């Protein structure tokens, strides 16, 4: 409680936490293949979430990096968790499409670029150099995101309306929330330090459940994650 963002932690956490309890519960007794992995995707990402938001309320994923002449305190464990719930949030994706290999192989693979060049960004000790890396990771993510638009045009005339459906909006919640992510780090203590890390720390969580949890209320209520069958 010694540090002023300690609330919203505490918040996400407990949103993470809830979040896997009730994708865990809804999910029991799915028998559909299909539905089975989209179950175990959307319940592993919260799940992978709540473990990092109290890392980061304990303290444990947090570390302290000199740059700008000061001691900044930057919560590592964020990218511990992006580099495991980003992908899966794109394998849903991926899978509700039919992906093909090739297509999911360039979208984790960008996906792990994106994150492991925020990670080194936040971590670099040379203040300037910091956004060298911020620029990096954001091509990663304008990469992810025209796939997402435009590498799925071969699935469109063999997709099930319900599937069609349920893949544009997701998409567009993707979209929309993960532009957000580049925006806050640049504005917040691991850019330019306009963004007090208290306002920051309140802004993660807010995209980290809209996106996770909210995201998967969306996904899990809908008929495209059962296999066609009688
Ligand atoms: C926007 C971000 C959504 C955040 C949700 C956190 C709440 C944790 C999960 C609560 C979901 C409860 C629910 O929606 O259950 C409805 C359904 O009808 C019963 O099976
Ligand atoms: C996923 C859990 C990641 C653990 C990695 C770790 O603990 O090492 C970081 C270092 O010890 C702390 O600065
Ligand atoms: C001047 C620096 C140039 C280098 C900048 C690199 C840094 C990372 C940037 C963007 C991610 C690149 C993602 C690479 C993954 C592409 C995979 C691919 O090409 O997939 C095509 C295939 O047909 C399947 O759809
Ligand atoms: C496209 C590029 C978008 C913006 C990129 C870089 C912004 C760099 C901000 C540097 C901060 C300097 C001011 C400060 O120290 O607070
Ligand atoms: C320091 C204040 C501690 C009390 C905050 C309690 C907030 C819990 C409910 C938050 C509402 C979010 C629900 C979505
Ligand atoms: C100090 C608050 C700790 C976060 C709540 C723990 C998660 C509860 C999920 C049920
Ligand atoms: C506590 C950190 C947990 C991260 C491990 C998650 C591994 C995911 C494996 C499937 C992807
Ligand atoms: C200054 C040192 C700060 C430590 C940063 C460590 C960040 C590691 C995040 C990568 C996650 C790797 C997961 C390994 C499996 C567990
Ligand atoms: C780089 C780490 C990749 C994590 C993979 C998570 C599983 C989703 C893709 C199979
Ligand atoms: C202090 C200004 C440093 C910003 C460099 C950002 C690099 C953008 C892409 C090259
Ligand atoms: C039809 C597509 C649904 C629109 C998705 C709304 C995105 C809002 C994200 C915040
Ligand atoms: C001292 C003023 C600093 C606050 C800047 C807020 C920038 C928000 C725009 C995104």
């Amino acid at each position: 409680t010694g540090r002023p963002e300690w609330i919203w932690l505490a918040l996400g956490t407990a949103l993470m936490g809830l979040g896997t309890l009730y994708f865990l519960v809804k999910g029991m007794g799915v028998s559909d293949p299909d539905a089975k992995k989209f179950y175990a995707i959307t319940t592993l990402v919260p799940a992978i979430a709540f473990t990092m938001y109290l890392s980061m309320l304990l303290g444990y994923g947090l570390t302290m990096v000199p740059f700008g002449g000061e001691q900044n305190p930057i919560y590592w464990a964020r990218y511990a968790d992006w580099l495991f719930t980003t992908p899966l949030l794109l394998l849903d994706l991926a899978l509700l499409v039919d992906a093909d290999q090739g297509t999911i192989l360039a979208l984790v693979g960008a996906d792990g670029i994106m994150i492991g060049t925020g990670l080194v960004g936040a971590l670099t000790k040379v203040y300037s150099y910091r956004f060298v890396w911020w620029a990096i990771s954001t091509a990663a993510m304008l990469y992810i995101l025209y796939v997402l638009f435009f590498g799925f045009t071969s699935k469109a005339e063999s997709m099930r309306p319900e599937v069609a459906s349920t893949f544009k909006v997701l998409r567009n919640v993707t979209v929309v929330l993960w532009s957000a992510y580049p925006v806050v780090w640049l504005i917040g203590s691991e850019g330019a330090g306009i963004v007090p890390l208290n306002i920051e720390t309140l802004l993660f969580m807010v995209l980290d459940v809209s996106a996770k949890v909210g995201f998967g209320l969306i996904l899990l209520r809908s008929r495209a994650i059962f296999g066609e069958a009688e």
